[PDB]
């Protein structure tokens, strides 16, 4: 029944409170999502100062309920099934040869708006590493987000790696260890193993004079085989 909430365009609000090596910051975001296309469009602004980490490192932290699940995979969409009461999404993110983020978020409907509220804490970053040295290019790659059921927690375990392009031509890897658990007592869908295929585009708004990020994302689920009846259907 949660998926019925996503048949059209849904407004989104994102609120992040962060602390990285003691640098405190907050981010606010707004836009909309259209799960029929797996599409998200959002604008984020840094409320206080220049963001103390590079914008691309926050993309994953800043609503996988907007992924497009093809028809034959609808029974494996945990994210929508938990709505409207929502889910808790927690991550540890390990930046290779650098620090880590730990995040806890609640994703739920607040009226007709899908809201992602996050607390982020980062530690052990190197003052002249790629993160605190702001050596990441302002762009974003395509990824595979691997999802498995976690029966003990009535939720999911999610693991993937992000590749951040570095201005010297190298790559900064960020390994993501994620878990999601429903907030409500209602039944959820616990999926077979599968993955999301992602693509994100980062851009800027010349009229926005605050430090900011404009994001366009498309995400489709995959990794569950079509049955022969579906493959050969007329
Ligand atoms: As992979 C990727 C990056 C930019 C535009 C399209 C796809
Ligand atoms: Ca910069």
């Amino acid at each position: 029944k949660g998926e019925e909430l996503f048949t059209g365009v849904v407004p989104i609000l994102v609120e992040l409170d962060g602390d990285v090596n003691g640098h405190k910051f907050s981010v606010s975001g707004e836009g909309e999502g259209d799960a029929t296309y797996g599409k998200l469009t959002l604008k984020f602004i840094s409320t206080t100062g220049k963001l103390p980490v590079p914008w691309p490192t926050l993309v994953t932290t800043l609503v996988q309920c907007f992924s497009r699940y093809p028809d034959h995979m609808k029974q494996h969409d945990f994210f929508k099934s938990a709505m409207p009461e929502g889910y808790v999404q927690e991550r540890t993110i390990f930046f290779k040869d650098d620090g880590n983020y730990k995040t806890r978020a609640e994703v739920k409907f607040e009226g007709d708006t899908l809201v992602n509220r996050i607390e982020l804490k980062g530690i052990d970053f190197k003052e002249d590493g790629n993160i605190l040295g702001h050596k990441l290019e302002y762009n974003y790659n395509c990824h595979n987000v691997y999802i498995m059921a976690d029966k003990q927690k009535n939720g999911i375990k999610v693991n993937f790696k992000i590749r951040h392009n570095i201005e010297d031509g190298s790559v900064q890897l960020a390994d993501h260890y994620q878990q999601n658990t429903p907030i409500g007592d209602g039944p959820v869908l616990l999926p077979d193993n599968h993955y999301l295929c992602t693509q994100s585009a980062l851009s800027k708004d010349p009229n926005e004079k605050r430090d900011h990020m404009v994001l366009l994302e498309f995400v489709t689920a995959a990794g569950i085989t079509l049955g022969m009846d579906e493959l050969y259907k007329r």
